[PDB]
């Protein structure tokens, strides 16, 4: 009777996944991981503040070390991929990438295996690039992948907004497309306060500081926690991706998605994932919205393309050798 | 306008009561931690979900390396502590009640010194002692003070029943007074679902089965997780407390509280604090309900006083030896 | 993709349950009622508070003066009956009855004609008998039929416990089974506060006076209004039932049910509908709870039962002269 | 304590407001309502929701009938404003108008006595006018009254283009400012979905349409409803506007303010109340944003102004021949 989601990781961003979308009542959670215990002891950790929260759900684990267990993602309406590594000492994020692409093939072969039907969301940095990989590996309709990108930059965005306006989170909002950090591009123009422009209520240099605290948000967190990354917002910003696929809301929020068709004309690259203004329902991507870029915005998305281009190729490759 | 916070740890514990305070939008939250940048990593964390969950509220956290940051406590209406270690077996538990007991002094030192006029909600194990200790240093007026302890074992018990009889979590109820562990005292009789004894529903045997996974609770998530214990359902549990006192909701709970008077008489204890039905309201302890126990329940009860007597005699003579 | 709930009826309590089930985002919403305009009016005028409330759901209203509209069930996991009419005194209530009996044999033969799949919740009262009716008239299999009033019933009783002792709504418990005004049967035992005995909290002249209120609670509103009856608590009592069958989630709680087989034994009526708890479902309902009465709750029970087993045959005799 | 909000007039607006208020927890809630026993009976028939829901909250009524009892509005936040006549037939608009601000004298006269600290939220039609009656009888410092009129037009405007455009109700923002129906101005230029302009994926004459349906949304309902207006989408946009106050949110919604200093040579009012986008937080007014007119948004704002004006020197007038 409930839609069931898979979320694949159990550490802090996939475990805050699972809680958020048990607060939120989305659906049947099923959490998996290859450490032993790490799924099982979320999932029931959460599941045991049902008789407080309220949520009526049925919440597993599973340790896919025997990765027979994947099986029990039958059923998924949607499947969230957080699997994967942060730096480790002596990594370039070019060596993470390329780690990062091979734990998407194994993913990917497990979710083609076991629920080939699902809406896959993938979180794993960079999400466009490894909803890339997702997608050459699982074989799924490229509409019904999306990967996390503006979402998060647009919390983020929004947050410092606020508080710079003294107003309303809700009241605040955040246009950006494309990746994170100098891959992102942001929409000045579209970005308001209730409809205000902001650039009727901040000057240039002030917006500019939010950009760039925007663009690095991520890095900021890492360096106060030190040894781990940001989880709590990303947590939200993936849970209504999911709902929205879920509950079929039909929101729109910028996230990567897979360009092709009429779509190339105007984000000049085509058979690739990257992060656009998408209508989100039952069906995955139902609807890419075409923006018209003013020249600051073409050159900056130019830059964000070849970012795009230069990764995705790397990913081919990858597969090209890794049968 | 708004309710004040201060949740005093931000590990695991400390962020989730500060995540779960933001969603349910209980008030302004501060929090503190020793370690420097991981209180404001937190409480940033937190803030940028802000605008996809909906909470428009003050979220910040501080380093208190230097106590001074505790200044920033001042108006809190409840502070929460969940500061303290958990050694594992490298010292005994007693070395651990130790270890505690010693950080509840500095931190209720600093509570009288920076917020004499808080709620105070004690978290760290076992509760009813650091609340003690916390009574002792900080010299708040008694019923000004609660222990986490029923709220937690109550909400896993109710999940064991819910999942075994295949019904609401909401309408489970699962009666425990005292501590944990060989602590806990469960009223069977007054553990029902709608109000259908658990007894007229479940074999014996499957009752008591369920009993001592719920002694043992904390234990189960600790083997799970390996290297660290319990936080989400600790988190809602915790949060249901502190909001009680917050919004005065009158919440009838039971938690650590401090014995005196005609309450003596019932609980045998004098001047100490266990785990009794309270009624929680913006004043703190509203009431106290005085239990008929049976046979059966008395003789657990005892044994858990006992306990409670012996390592609050502990904490006496840590004070005594510590000016 | 979402779940679907009709309401028939778009008067104070039909449109109150369809407003509270958008709230709750339990499924998308569709009104009917007879009269030109009035169930298109709440819908839209529900639907148009969507941006402020949240709830992404299709939620219309259509006129049943041509009965072919009420096509527009089809798909509905519940459907909730609220059609009915008239008063207490002035008009006899047993020329209601058949009234009323009529309206519902009616709208279970358009059930049964454009959405014989669905669940149904019957609120016209008394709704014991005229789930009855819907029976007789729809054909559905019986489990699928379920009767407000225990919910109703019980929230009211809560309500007043709650107040007389000045603690939480959430953690009061009260019992009853059977029907409204005479026909309701509390259980002392089994109503308490977090699992103390009522009995063990307030004087017996005040339980009682508070039993008796309950009684006749739907009168005391009538007495406030004048000119209506009460909607906003039957409203979610109602919502509540509802959102257990369509999110699956077993609550327990009494309502109006066949009782057959083995429960004839208990419930000393057969083939009838009667309030008994229940654990609802996805498939209605999933098991009736066999108490234990003692001696006073079995001479109260047999006075209930002699009530429903005297308008049933009334039905019954309206069924047969009408076939 | 907790928050107190006092709401005035216990009809289908005012009911909604305050049942609308205890769903979101916002406070207790106490109606006043001169008709005998309609207020206790709304209030009681909300409370008695309240084990279902989940709100712990003091909800009570009172008639007014008996002045004194307006003492009970004491240490109210929020005073929420719906009284007033229902339209009488042969009674032109100015006839009414009259009424109505001999309404909001008698209204003003008795917070004034009673509750000189609250802040107003107003919303008997026009609330401008209303707004600035309540104003004069109250003595009420301006900037802590506010009228209901943007955040209702906004919230139809919002759910017809979500529809139109098959999106999340969510993602929508329509702008609008002034009054209803004639007295609307929208701005099609600040109204998006997720930021991206509307101009930009509707052509002209469909936007039109939708403006033209907003400017009239309240008499849509009229027609449907037939014998009452609406209240459902009412109770909620007074509601969001009612708790930016009481948890000083610091919503930046378009609501009737009063309008004074540099504001007056935007706006071109001096000492009147007019809707405009305001911040909204613990004092009342805490900014009012000075919007950019192009040619026909000036041109129907001098409408607006005219009408505004017109209606407020009648309301002078009333008030200089009574006292």
């Amino acid at each position: 009777a409930r839609s069931k989601i898979s979320v694949i990781g159990a550490g802090a961003v996939g475990a805050t996944v699972a809680q958020t979308l048990a607060i939120r009542q989305t659906g049947d959670i099923y959490i998996f991981d290859i450490v032993d215990g790490l799924a099982e002891g979320k999932a029931l950790d959460i599941l045991e503040g049902a008789p407080h929260w309220g949520y009526d759900l049925d919440i597993k684990g599973f340790c896919t070390a025997d990765e027979s267990k994947y099986a029990e993602m039958k059923g998924s309406d949607v499947i969230v991929v957080t699997a994967g590594l942060a730096r480790k000492p002596g990594m370039s994020r070019d060596d993470l990438l390329l780690k990062n692409i091979g734990i998407m093939k194994s993913v990917g072969e497990a979710i083609k295996k076991y629920s080939p039907e699902s809406k896959i969301v993938v979180v794993t940095n960079p999400a466009d690039i490894m909803a890339y990989a997702i997608y050459k590996a699982s074989g799924i309709s490229p509409e019904r992948i999306i990967g996390l990108g503006g979402s998060l930059d647009s919390t983020r965005f929004r947050t410092f907004l606020a508080q710079e306006l003294n107003v309303s989170f809700e009241d605040v909002n955040a246009f950006v497309i494309g990746g994170h950090g100098d891959d992102m591009v942001p929409f000045i123009r579209y970005s308001n306060v209730s409809g205000i422009p902001i650039e009727d209520l901040l000057p240039r240099e002030k917006i500019d500081e939010i950009v760039k605290r925007t663009r690095f948000g991520g890095g900021e967190i890492v360096n106060l926690y030190k040894t781990g990354s940001a989880f709590y917002a990303p947590g939200i910003s993936i849970a209504v991706m999911v709902e929205s696929i879920v509950n079929d809301r039909k929101r729109v929020i910028p996230c990567a998605a897979y360009i092709t068709g009429e779509h190339s004309k105007t984000y000049l690259v085509n058979n690739l994932f990257i992060g656009v203004p998408i209508k989100i329902g039952k069906n995955g991507v139902e609807k890419i919205y075409d923006l018209k870029f003013n020249e600051d915005e073409l050159e900056a998305w130019k830059k964000s393309v070849e970012s795009v281009k230069k990764n995705s190729a790397i990913a081919d490759d990858y597969f090209a050798k890794n049968q």
